C-alpha cells in the first residue's frame, strides 16, 4: 500500500464518466444523415431499380 492507490482510484473516476458515453450517441444524431434517408422512401416508389 502506497501512493500507488491514487494511481488506481483514477480508474474509478473513468467509471462515473460513463455517462458521458451515451452523449456519443446524441452527436451522431446531429448528423441528421439518418433522417435523410427517410426522403429516399418516398422515391422507392418509383421503383427505378437504378442499383440494379
Amino acid at each position: 500500500g502506497s501512493v500507488e492507490k491514487l494511481t488506481a482510484d483514477a480508474e474509478l473516476q473513468r467509471l462515473k464518466n460513463e455517462a458521458a458515453e451515451e452523449a456519443e450517441l446524441e452527436r451522431l444524431k446531429s448528423e441528421r444523415h439518418d433522417h435523410d434517408k427517410k426522403e429516399a422512401e418516398r422515391k422507392a416508389l418509383e421503383d427505378k431499380l437504378a442499383d440494379y
